């Protein structure tokens, strides 16, 4: 079903998506998938999925969360480091 978050950088999911499996990812670590730390512009998260983003880097304070479908990232163009995990997986 749908275990994890998918990643969209074109308004409106278009472009390419790109999803991970639970767990943390800093900055260094968006680019590795293919996918710039202020560039995503869209996000897929249906129910059963939680997802957190953070414009600012070590966690600095200000930080967002996120449970479903968003097509605008917190900050445009602005996330040092995302979150994803299963709130109650999918079958």
């Amino acid at each position: 079903g749908e275990k994890t978050v998918k990643l969209y950088e074109d308004t409106h999911f278009k472009g390419y998506s790109v999803e991970l499996p639970v767990g943390d990812y800093n900055l260094s670590s968006l680019i590795s998938r293919g996918a710039l730390n202020d560039d995503l512009s869209s996000a897929r998260v249906p129910s059963g999925l939680r997802l957190e983003v953070f414009q600012h880097n070590n966690f600095k304070g200000v930080r967002d969360f996120y449970t479903s479908d968003a097509a605008e990232l917190s900050r445009d163009n602005d996330a040092s480091s995302v979150r994803v995990s299963k709130m109650e997986t999918t079958n």
